């Protein structure tokens, strides 16, 4: 009944090198039950990688911490990604020729930001080609978007990949 542990955890990038596992989680604490936080270390001297990572209990307190950034961890601003190839634009295939903009908005204002949607037509008649692209202000819409295993859109079932 948990969620698989890999899809509650959180790689935070860029930590301040005081921030302790005691520090990390008295942070991130702030936003759901942590079940784990490391500060990773090199192994003979002690001194912080820089990184580390914070497993929540459920995905909605993941969601939660995302939508609390951005987050400053003992004076310096961290980058938190979900457990990479960080983009902000999906490949969105299989809609067909009567999928329109407001049906890719409709479903995808809901994992992020919007800021362009692209459906794409063929150079040369201009008819739709089944396939669009969803620019996101934020990687992390896209993110939650490709780790779903359906996406249903205008009655279609759809693949939705990252995009360069
Ligand atoms: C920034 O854009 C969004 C961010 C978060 C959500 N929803 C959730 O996090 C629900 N747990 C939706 C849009």
């Amino acid at each position: 009944p948990k969620e698989p542990e890999q899809l509650r955890k959180l790689f935070i990038g860029g930590l301040s090198f005081e921030t302790t596992d005691e520090s990390l989680r008295s942070h991130f604490e702030q936003w759901g039950t942590l079940t784990d936080c490391v500060v990773m270390r090199d192994p003979n001297t002690k001194r912080s990688r820089g990184f580390g990572f914070v497993t929540y209990a459920t995905v909605e307190e993941v969601d939660a911490a995302m939508n609390a950034r951005p987050h400053k961890v003992d004076g310096r601003v961290v980058e938190p990604k979900r457990a990479h190839l960080t983009v902000k634009k999906i490949f969105v295939g299989g809609i067909k020729e009567d999928t329109e903009e407001h049906h890719l908005r409709d479903y995808f204002e809901q994992y992020g930001k919007i800021e362009v949607i692209e459906i794409m037509t063929d150079r040369g008649s201009g008819k739709k080609r089944g396939f669009a692209f969803v620019t996101f202000d934020d990687h992390d819409s896209v993110d939650k978007i490709v780790i779903q295993k359906y996406h249903t859109v205008n009655g279609h079932n759809c693949e939705v990949r990252k995009a360069l």
